[PDB]
């Protein structure tokens, strides 16, 4: 009756729609390659059928076969045109269906002749929904070809609107073809990219204290043994402080050394740092003094703030300012006007398997840990926290931070029972500390220590493995490198685990589960740990090429992205669960 060319690249030369047509007696030419208009496939032909084509007809062809030129495309269009349409039309949660239409100069354009909505089981993998969309579509053409042929069907215009997707657009998501519809929706849940409305952070870690002095002037904010200072004799002291640092020539980016002691006077020197200008570098004077000098060699700190006891383990390297000189302090208690941005440095804090490394973090990056801090842990200004980590590591920006904008009180821990816990135990029974950080090691030994204080305690670091406590408080088990800014997940342990799980992600940042292509795994399998989100500090300083080793640009999102080199897998509940180092 007529000659009809096949046109395809995936379906096979046997389909349901060649063996129907061929029962017509049709002679039905296949080709899976693009052709132009010379080609000997093109001769005498009185349809075109096209069927996941992945090529484009030249305009001469579509032409001389204008109204002749038939394709089966399964998706609802103008929803999911392009490649891939059947992932697309779950992942992008649209309507489900497939089309029989005729060809535009343009990809899936063309009005359509026949139409009709699929449905896909919840349980039905993506390889499933592939094969049950092109047999209803096989279908579909088999009952509606005769219509086709004689021409009385009337073909309307697809409706305004649509999605399209490229060739590529699935790269990104190439190991996800036998997850379930299910499996796959959870995991768009947990990796999307973050919806619309958010807004950049707006203000600086000083400008929210400065707030918090306003509001609960006269509140205790630190204590160190009998002395304390209230938020108000905090924040003039600072300022005090803060305006002879600016005068000296502090500007934002700038960095300034602190190599004191945990006193009041840290307390005081950090907020002055801040509220001068630049960010504070801490150097704990328990380092070797090889680590020190080259502290201050690597950052380019100008000023350090020390007492005249750890002065002389600088060894002249910059213009000291001591922190008990009245001179080093102004007389003007006023808050200084504000000349920092949010992506100014706020601190930088050293790692170290080789050189240690200069970690930079902005203020946007602590401002959003302290924010999501105060309402995920309930703090109030009835709180007592324990300044109680190095504050030459992150913990102590934890303790320090954190609480100082929930208005709780500070207690600094000094030498004596730092390592001595059931002396810290009696210490926090006493003053009725509330909530704090303590890193695996230590967590674990408080356990054993009979507590009544406590009202939360935080672990991370090292892996947690003992749950069995005392007290009544509930605890919590965190991660995070500081690269990303303290911490980016966290657990409420309720039960006893083998592998305790490190939790959910917290504002404004999202983990991503890679394989060695950076490609998604499915929940449930193992990956690269990704961090990406508000967390991600400013880099190693001084350090650019490893910089851009381990904050990378993904290859098919593009969202800056921080290389863990960590093991981890999502469970089913949405926790995620620590499995080790890569190498």
């Amino acid at each position: 009756m007529g000659r009809i060319l096949f046109l395809t690249t995936f379906m096979s030369k046997g389909n349901k729609v060649v063996r129907y047509l061929e029962s017509l007696h049709h002679e039905v030419v296949i080709c899976q390659e693009k052709v132009h208009a010379q080609s000997a496939n093109l001769q005498e032909i009185d349809w075109i059928v096209s069927y996941a084509y992945g090529y484009i007809l030249d305009k001469e062809i579509v032409s001389r076969f204008r109204g002749r030129i038939i394709n089966l495309h399964p998706s609802l269009l103008p929803w999911n045109k392009g490649r891939d349409p059947v992932f697309w039309s779950v992942w992008d949660e649209t309507p489900k269906g497939v089309t029989i239409h005729l060809i535009d100069e343009h990809v899936d354009t063309g009005d359509i002749l026949v139409q009709e909505e699929i449905a896909f089981a919840d349980e039905d993998t993506l390889l499933d929904c592939y094969n049950k969309a092109n047999q209803a579509i096989e279908e579909l053409f088999i009952r509606e070809w005769e219509n086709i042929v004689h021409g009385r069907i009337a073909p309307y215009r697809q409706t305004a609107g649509g999605t399209l997707h490229f060739k590529a657009d699935r790269d990104f998501y190439k190991n996800l073809n036998m997850t379930t519809v299910r499996e796959l929706l959870a995991l768009k849940r947990l990796c999307a990219e973050p919806k619309r409305g958010e807004k950049p952070i707006d203000k600086t870690f000083h400008q929210l204290f400065e707030q918090q002095v306003e509001m609960t002037p006269d509140h205790v904010a630190v204590v160190d043994r009998g002395q304390s200072l209230t938020y108000k004799q905090l924040n003039e002291r600072a300022n005090q402080l803060a305006h002879h640092l600016r005068g000296k020539g502090v500007k934002p980016d700038d960095q300034v050394a602190i190599m004191l002691d945990k006193s009041l006077d840290m307390i005081v020197s950090i907020l002055a740092v801040m509220k001068a200008g630049g960010a504070y570098v801490p150097i704990d004077p328990d380092y070797p003094g090889e680590r020190i000098a080259y502290m201050l060699a690597d950052s380019s700190a100008a000023i350090l703030l020390t007492n005249a006891l750890h002065e002389e383990k600088a060894n002249g390297a910059c213009d000291i300012i001591d922190v008990h000189d009245p001179d080093s302090y102004s007389e003007n208690t006023n808050n200084l006007p504000h000349v920092n941005r949010p992506d100014d440095l706020v601190y930088v804090m050293y790692t170290s398997t080789g050189l240690a490394k200069g970690v930079m973090i902005e203020h946007h990056n602590l401002v959003n840990f302290c924010e999501w801090y105060r309402p995920y842990f309930g703090v109030t200004p009835a709180d007592k926290a324990l300044v109680y980590s190095s504050f030459s590591f992150d913990g102590s920006a934890l303790d320090i931070f954190t609480h100082l904008l929930a208005g709780a009180a500070l207690h600094i821990v000094p030498s004596e029972r730092k390592y001595d816990l059931d002396a810290l135990n009696d210490y926090c029974n006493q003053e009725g500390i509330t909530i704090s950080y303590l890193p695996t090691g230590a967590a674990e030994q408080f356990m054993q220590m009979d507590n009544q204080s406590f009202r939360v305690v935080i672990t991370g670091g090292d892996v947690l493995k003992k749950i069995e406590r005392n007290g009544t408080y509930k605890l919590y088990n965190g991660y995070g490198p500081t690269e990303c800014t303290i911490m980016v997940t966290m657990f409420e342990v309720d039960k006893p685990y083998a592998n305790i799980p490190i939790g959910k992600p917290i504002d404004r940042t999202r983990i991503l589960i890679l394989d060695e292509a950076l490609a998604l795994q499915p929940i449930g399998v193992a990956g690269e740990l990704f961090i990406v989100g508000e967390g991600l500090g400013r880099g190693y300083l001084n350090r650019p090429e490893l910089t851009a080793e381990k904050f990378i640009v993904h290859p098919q999102t593009g969202e800056r992205m921080y290389r863990t080199g960590d093991r981890a897998r999502f469970l089913p509940d949405g926790n995620i669960e620590f499995l080790g180092r890569l190498d």
